[PDB]
């Protein structure tokens, strides 16, 4: 997979390319991430990357020429078929279904914005889609772009339902006097699977009940969920 | 604000400490971020940071001893009143109300998990709260921790309900597309912004 990035802080992307799972994907030529900075496309001594809005009022926008030229250089490096994504606080909110869709692309271009955003005409002429990583305010699109890279990289071959995970335990047998649930030491696989499934259903119900609303459950899951609910009283 | 971080990849945090608004906050002593790596708390030649789950199944967990010792060193650096946060897919899903609450803390300790996560008993013995950044799967807690730092840093003094109306800057004509004529005249007449914000919202989402 090839990923082009437009950012005023391209060195932030070393957090992705030099470390962990994405870092090993880069070293093994399974993932390639290339960055271009609009500041490097400026013509003036002050390397001006912002510009005033026609409307008026407060806030600046990214200057069109340096940003458009950087996007064009990423498009020329990408070649045919790259999808251009603008990371925006008001774009489509990312979820696992969204990640799965984005991961079908062999080539992506991720545009990070700063200030109040980008000119509407650049969205119409250079952007394919707009995406957000959640309903919270950040200083820019760099952390969202890196989050998107990490999520999609998991889908690349060679790099590596709907319920929260069950509790997990490892050594020691006694941690600050607290013991591991005996079923996990029993060697009874079906009892362990049913205990973990019941815990997963209970944790989903107590912490994130909305996740159960749009979820078809098996007879076993329905039976185990009712059991945990009854024991909760 | 002081933030302690537990991570197997502490160098990832330079993306926060060396650049942009958080980088500026660090340079002006408004924000301090200190990192400890569980690998530095290992006793064996192979610096083993993972361990096998009881009950089997695929996946490994973070080894308890190196992780617990690293958390303890961050707690000793923090002193009284630090809130310990585990970045977890099973945690409270972050939103702006959540950021506002987290931002009231002068001291945080952010614990980043790798592999399938951490021992449930470490959550009871060490963790104050669990937080997620969204309903998507990542390779670790580091990008969520950095996202949390950036969001809360906006609340530090000295650092800084509708869909937006479209905005325009130079040039007047871009790829044959002109700026709406309204945007070059009357201040009150520009109430076309308020209408476009409503018109965009009605057409996009509710
Ligand atoms: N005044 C409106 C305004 C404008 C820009 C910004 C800067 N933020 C981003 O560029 C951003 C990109 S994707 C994303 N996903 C979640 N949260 C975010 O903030 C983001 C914040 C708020
Ligand atoms: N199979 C269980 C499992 C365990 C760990 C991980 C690694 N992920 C995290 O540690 C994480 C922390 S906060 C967050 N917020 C959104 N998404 C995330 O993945 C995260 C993924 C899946």
């Amino acid at each position: 997979m090839w990923i082009g990035v437009i950012s005023l802080f391209p060195e932030m992307f070393k957090a992705i390319t030099e470390f962990g799972v994405t870092g090993r994907a880069v070293k093994h030529n399974l993932l390639k991430v290339e960055c271009w900075n609009p500041r490097d496309f400026t013509f003036d001594k002050h390397k001006t990357v912002d510009d005033r809005p026609y409307g008026g009022g407060p806030g600046m926008l990214m200057m069109v020429q340096p940003l458009r030229d950087a996007i064009h250089t990423a498009k020329a490096a990408a070649g045919e078929g790259a999808k251009v994504i603008y990371l925006s606080p008001q774009g489509r909110k990312l979820d696992q279904g969204g990640v799965t869709e984005l991961a079908q692309n062999q080539k992506l271009i991720l545009v990070c914005g700063r200030y109040e955003g980008i000119d509407e005409r650049l969205i119409q002429t250079e952007i394919d889609e707009e995406w957000s990583i959640g309903d919270y305010v950040l200083t820019g699109g760099e952390l969202p772009a890196m989050t998107l890279i990490d999520a999609v990289a998991r889908f690349i071959p060679g790099v590596l339902d709907g319920l929260l995970d069950c509790p997990h335990y490892t050594r020691p047998e006694v941690l600050e006097g607290l013991t591991v649930p005996p079923v996990l030491m029993s060697g009874h696989h079906e009892e362990i699977r049913k205990w973990r499934l019941k815990q997963s259903l209970q944790r989903t119900w107590l912490r994130r009940p909305e996740l159960l609303e749009g979820l078809a459950l098996t007879d076993e899951q329905r039976k185990l969920l009712k059991e945990a609910q009854a024991e909760h009283n």
